[PDB]
């Protein structure tokens, strides 16, 4: 009966060379915090892995993918690339039943209504900073969206997927809280204001100083309209 550390290693062998990181969690840690509409429809002890992309994903996974025979038109290339690598995870664990979010062999709802930031938080991957994390906040009526912050990459990363392993239950998997790397009220205010009110501004992503950022080319790619992205960057 497979151990989490052995599975984690096999998934990392598959994904880490392509700029991803993977974090295990129990389905229960996620569901516990949410209304049933957003639950994962599985037994609490079920093992899951939260998958993130780091700044390296662009050079190691996306650019190669864009030059490959796998690329199709009419759907987002990043989504295609991610689905491809999550597909490779399935292949690398042929003896196991593996579900993936998002599953592109399912089209309608209900694909589950996953709240990705909450998954990243309970998996210890990135602290999900929300309005509630600022006491007596100054924003009144506005819609202040929260944002996850990675201790190594700040906001220079993205949550990309979840790998589920139904039938593999890890009731004694020990939880680890995400690193509270933006601990002070003033910094949390600056983070959330940068995120919700600052334009052509990547600055909220430095709320903790990152060790590495998206390259200028990657920044260009994500801030260029889709019609022009591939042409402009060749």
């Amino acid at each position: 009966e497979p151990k989490v550390a052995e599975l984690k290693q096999k998934i990392e062998d598959t994904l880490c060379p392509f700029g991803f990181e993977v974090y295990p969690f129990q389905v229960a840690w996620y569901n516990e915090l949410l209304p049933p509409a957003f639950h994962l429809p599985l037994p609490g002890p079920t093992l899951a892995f939260l998958v993130l992309s780091t700044p390296a994903m662009f050079d190691r996974a996306l650019k190669p993918f864009l030059q490959s025979c796998h690329l199709r038109m009419l759907t987002d290339p990043v989504d295609q690339c991610v689905a491809y690598h999550l597909g490779r995870v399935r292949e690398s664990l042929p003896e196991l039943q593996i579900e993936i979010i998002a599953d592109y062999e399912v089209h309608p709802n209900r694909r589950p209504k996953i709240l990705a930031q909450t998954a990243a938080h309970v998996a210890g991957a990135a602290y999900y900073y929300q309005r509630q994390d600022v006491e007596a906040d100054p924003w009144g009526n506005q819609r202040i969206s929260g944002v996850c912050i990675h201790p190594r990459f700040g906001g220079w990363f993205a949550i990309r997927g979840v790998v589920l392993l139904p039938g593999i239950e890890v009731p004694d998997l020990p939880p680890r809280k995400p690193h509270d790397c933006v601990p002070t009220r003033a910094d949390r205010i600056a983070l959330l204001e940068g995120f919700n009110f600052h334009w052509r501004d990547w600055t909220y992503r430095d709320a903790v100083t990152p060790q590495e950022r998206y390259s200028e080319e990657q920044k260009a790619y994500f801030s260029t309209p889709p019609a022009q992205r591939l042409a402009l960057l060749g």
